[PDB]
């Protein structure tokens, strides 16, 4: 599985039959039909006492990994019951400016665009929290160019050391809420893993506001590669999954 012709997302279903299942990601949020639900309580992120260990090049992505062993930086309330611990974030981005982003909104594609990952503490562990409907909660946050954004520079000035499949560098002291738009406004789904096995075990929590980046910046996203050190270079680019049917499932909104 990958992104090319011939591993493509459109082959996917072979490997990973839920690829066509019920509750697939990402998809196209259409505004006007989405529901505002006033009973949707505001999110709750914490994440004052974070601990980022590293970041990884996996061939598909890069993760910026999270010591998930304490409830250190979690995520609550909104649509959420219970307390969801972050493990890790990473992006899918485009080729161009013009598509990157997995959601959509009105069709609307964004240049990139980040998912934070959190798993549902009375699981016990991620393993045990994909098994479930309501093991994951993801936040959705897309990424248009425009102005530099500082808490991301530190992410940039890394990937040079992970270009490769399988590299990974020490990543301490990062912050995470240099990522988020100054609105926690959402629209929120039942859904699945973006990338495979795509089980459909997500919470998805998609954010209306927009957090700006500079070209510069995702330009260095660009760079990467999705083979290994000693192989043709393909650059990791448009590592993105087209949007799925919505089949039933309906949005609602907190606003
Ligand atoms: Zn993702």
């Amino acid at each position: 599985w990958g992104y090319g012709k011939h591993n493509g997302p459109e082959h996917w279903h072979k490997d990973f039959p839920i690829a066509k299942g019920e509750r697939q990601s990402p998809v196209d949020i259409d505004t006007h039909t989405a529901k505002y639900d006033p009973s949707l309580k505001p999110l709750s992120v914490s994440y004052d006492q974070a601990t980022s260990l590293r970041i990884l090049n996996n061939g598909h992505a890069f993760n910026v990994e999270f010591d998930d062993s304490q409830d250190k930086a979690v995520l609550k309330g909104g649509p959420l019951d219970g307390t969801y611990r972050l493990i890790q974030f990473h992006f899918h981005w485009g080729s161009l400016d013009g598509q990157g982003s997995e959601h959509t909104v009105d069709k609307k594609k964004y240049a990139a665009e980040l998912h934070l990952v959190h798993w549902n503490t009375k699981y016990g562990d991620f393993g045990k929290a994909v098994q479930q409907p309501d093991g994951l909660a993801v936040l959705g946050i897309f990424l248009k160019v425009g102005s530099a954004k500082p808490g991301l520079q530190k992410v940039v000035d890394v990937l040079d050391s992970i270009k490769t499949k399988g590299k990974s560098a020490d990543f301490t002291n990062f912050d995470p809420r240099g990522l988020l738009p100054e609105s926690l406004d959402y629209w929120t789904y039942p859904g699945s893993l973006c990338t495979p096995p795509l089980l459909e075990c997500v919470t998805w929590i998609v954010l209306k506001e927009p957090i700006s980046v500079s070209s510069e910046q995702v330009l260095k996203f660009r760079k990467l590669n999705f083979n290994g050190e000693g192989e043709p270079e393909e650059l990791m680019v448009d590592n993105w999954r087209p949007a799925q049917p919505l089949k039933n499932r309906q949005i609602k909104a907190s606003f």
